[PDB]
DNA sequence: GCGTCCAGGTCTACC
DNA sequence: GGTAGACCTGGACGC
């Protein structure tokens, strides 16, 4: 009863709600879609993970988002803590207004948007976002998820345990920059990305001026930010865009991976015009990004998140 | 069963 | 400057 992952029906007095209609948010379409790799549906329709340095379980009804926190006597989430959740899901942004606009200027989006409502963008921590996506290149979401979990268990702060799952906070720069981290990560199956994680932690700490350098990027311009990130090992045009869009508040950033290329080709009959090659290249990828930006506008990256999520369901 | 594919790409030797 | 290839892993086919 007081053990294991909570459920809305099993410990009612431990949940607090936040007004939020399904049309504004669909947990099942956001949490496992490759934005954040730290959420698990431990129980049907209930997603658990670390949010703002503590564990949470989230589940929704038709007009409500139910939340519960595991911190020392058990109690319902406080208003201050609930605000942590609203900020994570950027709930002040009305998804209905965005869908309307995108739908109005792109009939294909309108068709897809009718079946995939509630796909919004999470506002993530720069450090977690940087290393999680460094782990995502040339990989699949299922594998990435495992790697990130083993990376946190091995180098992140131990939080609390529910059933047989021990939650860990995301590793710090100092820890990822530690001795023999690469070798450890390789044994944890991160492949060549193990070097990228170690190498990027050190560059940030020993060459770019630590954490402050990364955090300052949120006030910098998309152009500047993306430019700054490409310096880090394991970070290319796509990873940089992922971070700008999901962790640095650059809503116009559009990541271009294999999924978005296929979408461009079959759903818009798109082809490079300024670019030389007829396939993916640093030049064509950059062009595809501008194409999407001129199609959807300022929040083009968010529209991208919708089609990407929808393309995963196939 | 085994070899080839691929997945939210990067990085590098080279024409 | 604008490419071809190599690359850790492991669930997916194709045969
Ligand atoms: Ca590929």
């Amino acid at each position: 009863g007081s053990e294991g992952h909570r459920t809305l029906a099993s410990t009612p007095a431990l949940w607090a709600s936040i007004p939020c209609p399904r049309s504004e948010l669909r947990l099942d379409l956001v949490l496992p879609s490759g934005q954040s790799f730290r959420w698990r549906e431990q129980s049907p329709a209930h997603w658990s993970g670390v949010l703002a340095d503590q564990v949470w379980t989230l589940t929704q009804t038709e007009e409500q988002l139910h939340c519960t926190v595991y911190r020392s006597q058990a109690s319902r989430p406080t208003p201050d803590e609930l605000e942590a959740v609203r900020k994570y899901f950027q709930l002040d942004v009305t998804l209905a207004q965005l869908y309307h606009h995108w739908g109005s200027v792109d009939s294909h989006f309108q068709e897809v948007a009718q079946k995939f409502q509630g796909v919004r963008l999470l506002r993530q921590d720069p450090i977690e976002c940087l290393f999680s996506f460094i782990c995502s290149s040339n990989n699949n979401i299922a594998r990435i998820t495992g790697m990130v979990e083993r990376l946190c268990q091995a180098f992140g702060p131990r939080l609390i345990q529910l059933d047989d799952v021990t939650y860990h906070g995301f590793p710090s720069l100092q820890a990822l920059a530690g001795p023999e981290v690469e070798a450890h990560l390789r044994k944890l199956g991160l492949g060549y990305r193990a070097r990228y994680v170690s190498a990027s932690a050190r560059a940030i700490l020993e060459e770019q001026g630590g954490l402050a350098w990364l955090q300052q990027l949120r006030e910098s311009s998309y152009e500047e930010a993306h430019k700054a990130l490409c310096i880090l090992p394991g970070v290319g045009t796509q990873v940089a865009d992922c971070i700008c869009l999901m962790a640095l508040d650059k809503p116009q950033a559009v990541p271009v991976d294999v999924h978005m290329w296929h979408i461009a080709q079959r759903d818009y009959s798109w082809h490079p015009t300024t670019s030389q090659a007829k396939g993916p290249s640093p030049q064509t990828n950059k062009e595809l990004g501008n194409f999407f930006r001129s199609l959807w506008g300022p929040y083009a990256g968010w529209a991208q998140a919708v089609l990407f999520s929808a393309d995963l369901r196939q």
